């Protein structure tokens, strides 16, 4: 009835069930599942070491939390760790439907907001500075705070650069496709959506996943994607289709196809970083100039080239990306050891 | 210092809706427990009308992303409306409000006995549930205080055709609460397994479209071809066969569809391949299982028909506290 629904609220699982609590957020529509407790401990003194440990020993738990039923193909996750570097407040490892990314813009925006609102760091007005160890390097977060509430979150990414420019690849099944490839904390191939007769709108959702994954795999089999200093960082994360903007002050539109067919519902925070590097080297924007990029569901990030730099032998920028995030849930996930899907399932 | 996030409580002006989450052969059900506004009305249809007309934004806050996803399903549990019911239920999903939901009925029987909506009886607990479609009778098998199986009887099911369409594809067409064309997966070189996910969708959709354009699917009283169900060889020796249901515009059932088993039993019975008493076990693309059994012959309109029995189990996977930020521009979700 109404009253004995209380029995479901009082109900507790048996003691042999695994219990994993999370705090869930979304950033421009793109979720973040932040693990709080019940996870086994993750040894290592670098973020890359911690990330390497997860893939080899605990990946069934990534699938229990990322995949259906707990769970869905577009879920994203974050494990927050004690800081590795001397100046950091904390460290983070990201997880998605295929594995563990090297950096994540939308999660960083959410993490800065949760850090202020929920007490990972002390609040300062008007701006709180957070420094965060990520797999790609150190991230500086600037949290806008008025009267104890977060208003917008900005971050500075690791140096972002171009790796190739105006290439053509033959995508078996599609044909010839023109692309640029840049680094923004992760590696993306940038492709023009009308040039393959698709549009960056929901109407074309499954073709974007379909064509996007074809483009990604073709480039991966044919080209070396190299990070100047780190082995675990040297791979193609995704394909980003660039689209004509729908709204008035927006520069363009992003649809990021990443991991195993995953689609970013936000514009990509790492994608905006890599896109800023691309716009800068062909001179389409000036230092200090802020642009707005949208996503497939019409949500928006801001991006701006803060500074030139040198990264390895590459010409590079320090990008600033900004957005907002909201808390949407507190979850207690239950893993029944006799459950035939206790570690999830995923269909591609 | 993660304990501070663990301690964090939403501001009290925030709406907080708690649920209990389950899966039934892989298909989810989100059961609302508290924090939901009152849903007045003296019938389930009236309560359902009040929800659709006044609280639909809350369906999307719980069913749609970022809190839900395209495949989420929900159930609101109410006070019983009729003199014999134990409780009432309104079904909810991403598109709207169904009148019946097979996998949900299984999850509701399991949670009611395990979590204390009704009293446990051994070997069988009878649950009567006020639904939008009428009164639904659920049977829960309970041994040693634990739930072993949930079964119900579906609507009368019957066969419609045993035909060809064009390569060239052989099919039967039956009704089990919805209309399905049944096709042999191995006869067209596919298997009912995850390696074949996209070809099942692709080939399944072509068959559906070809049949729809060429044959008239008519229900005796109120239809259309809902989907194609591919039949596959079982993985387990005690399983009868495998189902992969391709329905709507490329949607895939990860359970062995409850209405699909019902329609399947009608075809199997009319071909003499199963007897009235025999229960068969059918698997899905992810290896989850339902049981099916013809309870009775019957008649529906001018057709020969069967009363089918469908059975399965559900597993608890989450206890969630959903939070609505009043400043969130996507507080009522999006649908992709």
């Amino acid at each position: 009835m109404f009253k004995k629904l209380e029995n479901l609220e009082k109900w507790e699982p048996p003691k042999d069930w695994m219990v994993i609590k999370t705090l869930d957020t979304h950033t421009a529509g793109e979720p973040l599942r932040i693990i709080l407790s019940g996870f086994p401990e993750i040894p290592g003194k670098t973020i890359l070491e911690k990330r390497r440990y997860l893939m080899e020993n605990l990946d069934h738990l990534r699938k229990a939390l990322m995949w259906e039923p707990r769970g869905h193909a577009d879920m994203y996750g974050a494990i927050i760790t004690e800081p590795v570097s001397e100046e950091a407040d904390f460290g983070v490892i990201f997880m998605h439907n295929e594995g563990y990314s090297t950096m994540c813009g939308h999660a960083t925006i959410a993490l800065g907001k949760v850090a202020v609102e929920c007490g990972l760091v002390e609040a300062k007005e008007p701006i709180t500075e957070i420094k965060m160890d990520s797999p790609a390097g150190l991230i500086k977060i600037y949290v806008k705070v008025r009267d104890g509430k977060v208003e917008k979150v900005y971050f500075h990414n690791v140096p972002s650069f171009v790796l190739f420019k105006d290439e053509t690849i033959n995508v078996p099944g599609i044909g010839e496709v023109k692309y640029d490839l840049a680094y923004g904390g992760a590696f993306y191939a940038f492709v023009n959506a009308e040039e393959i007769g698709l549009k960056c709108t929901p109407e074309y959702y499954r073709q974007l996943i379909d064509v996007g994954m074809k483009i990604k795999r073709a480039i991966m089999s044919e080209k070396e994607i190299r990070h100047p200093f780190e082995e675990d960082l040297s791979f193609l994360y995704g394909t980003i289709f660039i689209g004509e903007p729908e709204d008035e002050n927006s520069h363009s539109r992003h649809v990021c196809i990443f991991a195993d067919g995953e689609v970013d519902r936000s514009p990509t925070g790492t994608g905006v970083s890599a896109r800023l590097a691309i716009l800068y080297e062909k001179g389409e924007i000036d230092i200090g100039e802020e642009i707005t990029i949208e996503s497939i569901i019409g949500t928006k990030f801001t991006g701006k080239v803060v500074e030139e730099t040198r990264y390895g032998l590459y010409r590079a920028i320090i990008p600033e990306v900004g957005g907002n995030a909201y808390i949407v849930a507190k979850n207690t996930f239950l893993i029944d050891p006799q459950d035939p899907l206790k570690y999830g399932f995923f269909l591609r």
